[PDB]
């Protein structure tokens, strides 16, 4: 236990989960890579740190303790070697940019559109539940193959899995100090496993054009299927974050926005500025916050503590993206920040697979948004709060506009 840290002692899990970003500025203060007791790892909070981490020849993935617990072997985020190389071999086809260019306007637009003429004359909405997450799970649930399982569920999964992966606080002795907390993930496994293994039934013997009939055939000799074992952990490595995060980027863009009036009417009237806009509002609110880790393969110093082999360390990369050595005033949303490398996709040989992909569909949906409502105002009745330490956005955003 390091001495001068000994503040971290009182650090709550649920103090981080309402907002972690005060603990952080310390962290990145006094102690870019700190031991957090009621995490049971150590953290890397600044960007230097996170992305020499990340990306470094002596560390290599791993799942969160709790990650692990909810997902099992082998989940794509948790492995390397040859089993990595054949999960991404698997995943990259359908995430290849010059594939996602050619559908992803007629997938994702009429979604949008769909979603938006259930509410667009009522002059308000709550837009996570009624827009940001319905688009971004029923454009992925669709290019998975689960077009019969209805947005409502796929949201269910996501935010089940979201507590069960994040269910990380430890008890004095570095057990799991809510055990229950895991419940519901199985609970959501099992139900995914009974929509599912009818649907990869279907595929093994009659192969077609969703992604995960591609995953079981991609590469296989003829006749063979990737055995579902095999490929069930990356799918709820989509069901939580890939379902998630576009929904938590869109939404978390437009709490900026809304943050900024002026902002705000720049990009009503200049949509081209959508995509600048989002890479601000995933710096400035990470989708992803520390639910990525590493763990050493070798004795190493990193940020002046010597960790011997086997060290894990989770990348916080929400407070990364918050580092004043490299940011003005990092928790203003600034749509006109100068467009400067930034850690919400991660890095390194892990980073993420579809980033392309998820930038579109976030672009789409806010050019959908703003053509149909394009004098949206935030209710500001209604406060916005935001939740999640491992996965982090806005757990409501009330709408107005004059009908
Ligand atoms: C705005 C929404 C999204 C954000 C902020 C995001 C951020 C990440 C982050 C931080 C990681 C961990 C990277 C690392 O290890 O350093 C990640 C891994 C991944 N993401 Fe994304 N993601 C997003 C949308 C997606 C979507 C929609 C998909 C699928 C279509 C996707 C497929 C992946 C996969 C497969 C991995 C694991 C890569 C590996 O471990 O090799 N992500 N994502
Ligand atoms: C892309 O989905 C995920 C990413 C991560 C960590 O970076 C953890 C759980 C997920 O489901």
């Amino acid at each position: 236990e390091r001495p001068d840290l000994a503040w971290l002692d009182e650090v709550t899990m649920t103090q981080l989960e309402r907002n972690p970003y005060e603990v952080y500025e310390r962290l990145r203060a006094e102690a870019p890579l700190a031991f957090v007791p009621v995490l049971g790892s150590y953290v890397a909070s600044t960007a230097e740190v996170c992305r020499e981490v990340a990306t470094s020849p002596d560390f290599e993935a791993v799942i969160t303790p709790a990650g692990g617990r909810t997902f099992g072997h082998p989940a794509i985020i948790g492995v390397n070697g040859d089993i990595h190389a054949d999960l991404r071999s698997m995943v990259e086809p359908a995430l290849q940019p010059a594939e996602v260019d050619r559908w992803i306007d007629d997938l994702v637009r009429p979604i949008a559109r769909r979603y938006l003429e259930r509410f667009e004359n009522d002059g308000h909405a709550e837009l996570v539940a009624q827009y940001c997450e319905p688009v971004s799970v029923r454009s992925l649930g669709d290019l998975l193959g689960l077009q019969e399982v209805d947005s409502d569920k796929l949201r269910e999964w996501f935010a089940k899995l979201n507590r069960s992966f994040t269910n990380a606080a430890v008890d004095e002795n570095g057990e799991f100090a809510n055990p229950e907390g895991f419940a519901e993930g199985d609970q959501a496994k099992a139900e995914i496993r009974a929509v599912v293994d009818p649907l990869i039934d279907k595929w093994i013997e009659h192969p077609d054009d969703s992604a995960i009939s591609h995953w079981l055939h991609d590469g296989m000799p003829p006749g063979q299927t990737r055995d579902r074992e095999y490929i069930y952990p990356t799918i709820y490595v989509y069901l939580l974050g890939a379902m998630q995060e576009p929904g938590h980027g869109m939404a978390s863009t437009l709490v900026g926005l809304f943050s900024r009036p002026e902002q705000l009417e720049e990009v009503v009237d200049d949509p081209t500025l959508i995509p600048r806009a989002i890479a601000e509002g995933l710096r400035w609110t990470s989708p992803i916050w520390s639910a990525t880790a590493r763990i050493s393969t070798k004795p190493v110093t990193i940020a002046g503590v010597d960790l011997p082999a086997g060290t894990p360390v989770m990348l916080s990369y929400g407070s990364a993206n918050h580092d004043t050595g490299k940011y003005e005033a990092p928790s203003q949303y600034d749509l006109h920040r100068p467009p400067l490398p930034h850690l919400a996709f991660g890095a390194g040989n892990h980073a993420c697979a579809g980033i392309y992909f998820a930038n579109h569909v976030m672009r789409i949906a806010l050019e959908e948004l703003f053509e149909a409502i394009p004098n949206l105002e935030r209710d500001t009745r209604e406060g916005v709060e935001f939740w999640g330490w491992g996965f982090r956005g806005p757990t409501s955003l009330h709408v107005t506009w004059e009908v």
